[PDB]
């Protein structure tokens, strides 16, 4: 044939740079000095020419004792509260614990070997002061690092240079789910963080350094309800992520369920209905005691139908003995504004309870539960049932039920609810100094974060960066100082909720995350510069 | 030190090594992407919805990404309704991207959400949750069965392939953007207590086009190709199809499709959300188990005469010709007794010939009776139903091909019966399970280009396109795309070779079996290559 | 329309077009899916097929995919094949020419390289009709229908498609195939006749591959990387890889071996292959004769088995272990009974003894007077993965001092036979890790040693594996694009062999996992330079 053609048979072999990798592990210097505990790594070989994948490994000890405990999912990466690469001329890259998760959310192996199994994160129980809650266990959390991105090439290069890899811990509060039976004072004086740090070592013969370009996260969290936050001197960014995130400060922390290990959306649910479940239908020798004097337990009838205002609930429940009676609790927890105002019931949620009452257990095995039971629901703070906005009792559970009520303190909770399913942005609104960038109704800036990234979990982004990662200046959202184009003012406008509806109450905070632009020299010591 | 003294040595010249260690970060084109909705033109030209979107600005310099999203309205009144699974992309019907030159890029829906079928977020998007897909039931005439959503539908492009590099150049022309909507019956699992009529009335499309817009200083645009499908539909029950004007083929899908024209729509059971295999049969089972075993006061009454309702004996053990069930309820009334619908369904051509009976596919049966409900909870159920019989449409087993009554149920499950018309339903049954091509026979003229038994071309598809629902393709194009022409199969128009040619053997069926009188029809889908050239607008040149 | 604050910011220095690429022409090919049918030989008498592939069109291969007919199986008695049949039914792959061996893999190593290709995996035979345990009713009774299985043979030929494709200088290449028996494929129960069917059964295998005709092809040498494994001697925590002179990997890790058994385990989960599903499986069959309800003490149990009636209180005490028992609607006549030792093992006549019935705490259900059985509703346990993978024989071997298996005779005959070849670590999930320490020494000198699995954590993250190995990589260079980084060797200085040094977790002697037998297993991959010079040719980097 006459025509030039390109070989795809082919390829010629390049003789590539000759280094030696090698996995290096490293024990640190623990330091509290809020007493926050604090692992610093230095690094410094003559041969060690370069570095990426950092793996930081943690040894959980045996939880022995009384009382419900568990530790939060994908824990190893829950535990850290900061991340800091530092070298002589100062901090080379730097991450807040809950970016570092945000970046490997999609990283299904490294989240399970941070902590993810039924052995870690279901909620088992202590009997006697010396039986093993929780056996030991090592957890491995994987601090990616733009340095990764391209493995040998993106690598962070030691110009015979004292690396320092200093990571801050969360307490061990927020990495833990206990119940009131658990001695936590007890185990947050004996915990102790025990971390080694891994990475991958290179020895290369004759290096040929050259710059490169570094993407930064940053984050500005506004204050409690407040719609607005701003990032000021935004140069040259690559990325611009929204998202909200709730404070649960004005409450004791305490939830009425966790599912554990099985962390669906209807295991939550689930979990929910089995512990309101035990108090919602009773089967008791004449009125049931053990309630409060707020509590309204109604016998059910023959017909089967209990009729609370418009829902009603069909209750029936098999082999109960004849000295016994069928009981709903009607207002389990309830919230109101005002006494003539819309009733949020939880008991009016469920439409039917089928069931058989065990003789020899004492106790009703529920078969089919047909109800209405959300997400919300499930991650309402059991403070909010009985805050000073409600004007009735709100938990009009037994005490029995209440004591079984866990502390959930996971650090990285994101929306309103467990599983960040409730989108509570109404609208956004992006400015550029003072010029809007970006307005939208629709989430349609996640949905694209999601399509584009490959993500089940994304949020509202907005990227400037669509240049391949490999061999290319990133693009980035050039500034106009003169013209006041140098920050980026964020505002949302959030859902109109129910006032009678608990979830109304849970103290929002929003979050912006910016991706800014970096140049790395290697020039006399390890540098980075911001791109201005 | 930290490094071992055996890798010190191996290292501590000569040759030129490429660097591995550092690279040149290259400047790229000065750009600047933003996320552009838009707001359509809505026409009903029979009566079928087209939304029509105009994209035009000297700024937007390309595109790419396109996302259509569809406001669902409040579903209020009685009866069961629900939406089809991926009910976004079941909704589109035809895609034309289009410019003052003319088409440049059309699709069809369903092959729309055959190339998006893998994508599992895309697909999530348009529709995929126990809210919208589960059948929900309306008890008042003002009674809330679904509450508003909103799904977003992502239109995969070849503009999308590698990027700002495949992206839709705008040569300061007018890209208008055709979307062609399948009607809502189409979109919806339905019963009869629903008022569709009323709905259908009242239901419109509320569409909005999204895409990723780019704003390019100084570009510099290349000519590019691109990949168009085009399918061919074959006649109601023919095993061959043929594809004319192949000149420049990258490659070749062949797959069936079930024709329920003959039938009212009506199927017995549905699993909604829960999609698996598993979930269509326990969903079947469910829906039959009522009226299968009934604990009655003396012979159970509200079934037709042809039904044969038998008392289960002491021993537990009915049998129904050569087929035993084993039934044995717990906690029985003694005024009551355990019965068996010995002809729930049943199917035959000949007054005494071989009969197909969905009741002797079950051989044990266990449960406890519940004094308080007074009904039957069923623990254990050992059955041989499988995917085809959930797949069987209520108008097959009542056809006039049956000597028998057919349908020997209550009439209270008879109305819990629901429509169903998803548009892309593939092969017998609704989860595309059976096989029905024995061989396959590809003809490029007169000459046979390809011939299989096993479905060995879909494990290649399959396999190279990393999917789990695949179709028996045919692949010419081996090349990297974007970065070069992709390599087609050429034709010979003077030898005749400038057609394809698709012959298949269908698995022989059983006459007494339901099945059987399923139409069939064969898809030929052929994806053609086309030369882009933005010279004097944006316009588009078949390979020949 | 484009936003104000855009158009400002934007509206001399060389910038890469990121909107256009130039489209080259590439060489001029046509590619084809090409079947072939192989030449069976059985001379151990092992299955051998051969696939010769000579043709002037066919140019270059890759993408090789093994069929595989599997046949109804009719008679009597519990049958079900293992998960991903197809990968377990090869024993080694061999590609050859003129010039001898180009390309090599051992079964399981092909299987491991393919570990993580879900799509691969589910083509070779993962299916509840082929995997979930069947049983045959008649003696024309079908247990299982025909069906066909596919296995991908990943080569390093698909690496880069078309660029890694084997080129076929006019020569004949040779696909061998050598398969594992039957028996390792299958899990049966005694009552199913094997005997018959292995000598019935016949491999029906056909090799397709994606073929290329090139016009005018432009050869140029390529490197690859080919598996190389060392299985240890029997308990041995050390194995050695010789002649390393140029390799890009080392894996290590364990395998158990089941000679001493007779291959017999009490449970089998079937197709649902997660760890819970493996103990939900071996709780369920234990049940059956755990808890009985009898008129009067249980009978048809060995005169060993200890069957206690559950009193009024519903606590039996084992020892220092509380079984609470409770069953709802038992007839007045009968009463609640515990087998409390249905399995135990003792290598002493009074000391330490490891009891199943002792790992159980709570046990609630209700009697059906229809069925004359009892139904289960909630089971407190401690049951673990180890359990389920005990074989039966350690249960009744000559350490127990007791007599070990208490189990009804009913139960006995349920046992299935589990003779899968890809087995790893010591329980049939390779949940357990029994490598406490690892080194690794090129020559004399220490090359990596670890305490925990550092190697594994690293190999599951750069590869997105959840059934990862402790593997040592040396090439973190692009793949067919650049020359393989390798460990290079100095013979002068003994530097040409990987010794592998494992410190294994001991267990308890009381305890019947002690008796199962490891394998340590070193994978080395070599560096190989690929020299299509008059025939296809493979040469070792040294």
């Amino acid at each position: 044939d006459s025509i030039k053609r390109s070989n795809v048979f082919a390829v010629d072999s390049q003789i590539p740079t000759l280094y030696m990798p090698q996995y290096i592990s490293l024990s640190g210097v623990m330091t509290n000095d809020d007493n926050q505990a604090i692992a610093s790594f230095e690094i410094r070989d003559q041969y060690i020419t370069a570095l990426n994948h950092l793996v930081l490994s943690l040894e959980l000890p045996e939880v022995k004792g009384m009382g419900r405990f568990g530790y939060v999912p994908y824990v190893g990466y829950k535990c850290i509260n900061h991340v800091s690469i530092s070298s002589c001329n100062g901090v080379i890259w730097e991450i807040e614990g809950e970016e570092l998760y945000n970046n490997c959310i999609n990283n299904t192996i490294a989240l399970k070997h941070s902590g993810y199994s039924s052995e870690l994160n279901d909620i088992s129980i202590g009997l006697t002061p010396n039986d093993t809650i929780k056996e030991p266990s090592t957890v491995y959390v994987y601090i990616k690092t733009p340095f990764d991105v391209e493995d040998t090439f993106s690598s962070l290069k030691l110009s015979d240079s004292k690396i320092t890899v200093t990571v801050t811990f969360n307490p061990v509060s927020d990495i833990v789910i206990r119940d009131s039976s658990f001695d936590f004072e007890t185990f947050n004086k004996e915990f102790v963080y025990v971390p080694e740090l891994s990475f991958i070592g290179y020895m290369v013969k004759n290096v040929q350094i050259k710059p490169s370009f570094i993407e930064k996260p940053r984050r500005v969290i506004g204050q409690i309800n407040q719609p607005t936050a701003t990032v000021t001197e935004v140069h040259a960014a690559t990325s611009l992520s929204v998202y909200t995130k709730p404070y649960y400060g004005n409450t004791d922390n305490k939830f009425i369920s966790y599912p554990g290990y099985s962390q669906d959306e209807k295991d939550y649910i689930d979990a929910y209905v089995s512990r309101l479940l035990d108090d919602l239908v009773i089967v008791s020798d004449g009125p049931p005691t053990g309630y409060p004097e707020s509590a309204e337990i109604v016998e059910v009838p023959e017909d089967g139908i209990v009729s609370i205002q418009d829902a009603d609930v069909y209750v029936k429940i098999d082999n109960v003995p004849d000295n016994m009676s069928v009981y709903l609790h009607t207002n389990l927890l309830m919230f109101g504004t005002r006494k003539n105002s819309f009733i949020y019931n939880i008991s009016k949620k469920f439409s039917a309870i089928t069931g058989t009452y065990s003789d020899a257990t004492k106790r009703t095995i529920f078969a089919h539960i047909s109800h209405s039971i959300n997400i919300i629901d499930t991650s309402i703070p059991v403070s909010l049932w009985t805050s000073q906005r409600n004007v009735y009792n709100g938990d009009n559970r037994s005490a029995e039920s209440k004591a079984k009520d866990l502390f959930i303190n996971d650090p990285f909770i994101k929306g309103i609810d467990f599983k960040n399913k409730t989108d509570i942005i109404s609208r956004l609104e992006v400015r550029f100094g003072n010029d809007v960038l970006y307005s939208e109704n629709g989430p349609i800036s996640r949905i694209y974060n999601e399509l584009l990234t490959k993500s089940n979990n994304g949020t509202r982004t907005l990227t400037f960066n669509f240049t391949p990662k490999i061999a290319f200046r990133p693009t980035t959202i050039t500034a106009n100082v003169s013209r006041g184009k140098d920050k980026l003012s964020v505002r949302v406008v959030y859902s109109t909720m129910d006032v009678n509806h608990p979830i109304y109450y849970v103290q929002k905070q929003l979050v912006v995350v910016c991706n800014d632009l970096y140049k790395v020299s290697y020039d006399q010591g390890v540098s980075i510069t911001k791109i201005m």
